[PDB]
């Protein structure tokens, strides 16, 4: 019941950089800010609708055949410009998403992957049809034009590997990796798509794929993560899931959308990611559109407690989360990305949770890489024993003094 608790919980940002594409220098700049501001790690999507990642080797190997790795990459590249032809750019390189993480590294910022299946995934279902895997879409009320079909073994082969490529690379590098799971076959069956798995008892197919992928992320050498939307749907426990999943938890959802409460997710023994839909922000939203504009998140932020989870009211309801994820979408992607609007939203955040933040320790490290008659030694040494590498975003003065103090020892 120490100091420690609060700053040992997670500060994560969240960029939907898989719908709309994120220079990496702007990705860059959100690191430092959330470095500056006091969170832990940033989330990135990088498949989520689009999927704008591509590895040096691609190369895929399924269902007996293999897929050439130049192949792959244009079918992806014009799977993700069918999606939406970002004018901005198309995709994030390997030697980009590795500069980014070493950089995140050097600013204590964990960085957060996010691959999306089997929904969210418009770019990787064209994708294997420009690579002859013919129809992998799901079919209910239309054919989807998001989400795979749990049947065909031939697309289900292919993007396990694909993102098992993904977890091959982030293994060693990150230690979560979040697949996500979300909103199945929204566009297909009007916001229904755990309903419409019940009724074609494809539910448990679904289960079989989210454990798969569950496993593949152990195994590498990844914490798993994933939403809760297709866990334990309406707390009913007849088809099991791998309790070892990071539930990153949003909603509980709406009437016909019956996703499992918190409570319920806990008496299963899991650790929640609390990502409250409360501190959505997409893009280009206004007040007039309602749900998740900026004015309603940046109020939110303050109204809504850092340990609440979604559909619970905090104190009352107080179940074990990891930490905390504020989250940027981009569900129109052609909306214009403004990161005065982000920067407030995240400084909004940790200025109603400062005890949860860390300190700015930007000047420290600037101050620290300028260190190279043994009485000016014993003020240098003095300076870096009295420095403070714990402290909170309340006691940003305490910390500006202790640096001062080794500006002055260095002179
Ligand atoms: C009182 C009541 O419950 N009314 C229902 C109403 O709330 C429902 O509309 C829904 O409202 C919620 C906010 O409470 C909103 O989040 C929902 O949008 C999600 O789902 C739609 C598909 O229906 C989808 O188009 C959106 O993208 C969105 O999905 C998530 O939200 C973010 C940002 O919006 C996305 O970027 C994410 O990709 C996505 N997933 C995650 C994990 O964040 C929805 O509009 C309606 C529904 O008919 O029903 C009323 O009864």
């Amino acid at each position: 019941g120490s100091h420690m608790e609060k700053l040992a919980k997670n500060k994560v940002i969240s960029i939907d950089a898989g719908r709309k594409y994120f220079t990496l220098n702007q990705l860059k700049r959100i690191v430092d800010k959330a470095s500056e501001l006091g969170y832990s790690d940033v989330h990135l999507l990088l498949g989520n609708d689009g999927l704008r990642f591509l590895l040096d080797d691609m190369t895929i190997t399924a269902n007996g055949k293999t897929y050439a790795s130049d192949d792959v990459k244009k079918a992806i590249i014009e799977g993700t410009k069918a999606y939406y032809d970002d004018p901005n750019g198309t995709a994030l390189t390997q030697a980009e998403v590795t500069e980014l993480i070493e950089y995140a590294k050097s600013k204590d910022i964990g960085l957060i992957p996010a691959i999306n299946s089997p929904g969210h995934m418009d770019a990787m279902l064209v994708a294997m049809e420009k690579l002859g895997i013919k129809n992998p879409q799901a079919h209910f009320d239309k054919v989807s034009k998001t989400t795979m079909d749990l049947k065909n073994e031939e697309a289900m082969n292919f993007v396990k590997a694909l993102i098992g490529k993904y977890m091959d690379f982030f293994a060693g590098k990150t230690k979560i990796f979040n697949f996500g799971t979300d909103q199945y076959a929204n566009d297909a069956t009007s916001a229904q798509g755990w309903y419409y798995l019940k009724w074609y008892q494809l539910y448990g197919k679904f289960a079989e794929y989210a454990n798969t992928l569950a496993a593949m992320a152990k195994e590498r050498g990844l914490q798993p993560m994933a939403f809760n939307d297709g866990f334990y749907y309406e707390d009913k426990d007849d088809v099991q899931f791998d309790k070892d999943v990071l539930i990153s938890y949003w909603s509980k959802g709406w009437w016909g959308y019956n996703l499992a409460s918190p409570q319920y997710l806990a008496s299963k023994g899991y650790k929640f990611l609390n990502t409250n839909g409360d501190w959505y922000y997409i893009l280009g939203q206004k007040p007039e559109d309602g749900g998740g504009f900026l004015k309603k998140a940046i109020e939110n932020t303050g109204k809504t407690p850092f340990n609440q989870l979604a559909s619970t009211k905090y104190p009352e309801v107080d179940l074990p989360t990891v930490g905390s994820m504020l989250s940027i979408w981009a569900d129109r992607p052609s909306a214009e990305y403004k990161e005065e609007e982000i920067f407030e939203l995240m400084t909004a955040f940790a200025d109603h949770n400062k005890d949860y933040f860390r300190a700015n320790y930007n000047a420290l490290r600037e101050e620290l890489a300028k260190i190279p008659s043994k009485e000016s030694l014993e003020a240098l040494d003095a300076a870096k024993t009295a420095l403070n590498y714990n402290l909170n975003r309340n006691k940003q003065a305490e910390l500006d003094t202790l640096v001062a103090n080794l500006k002055a020892a260095l002179q």
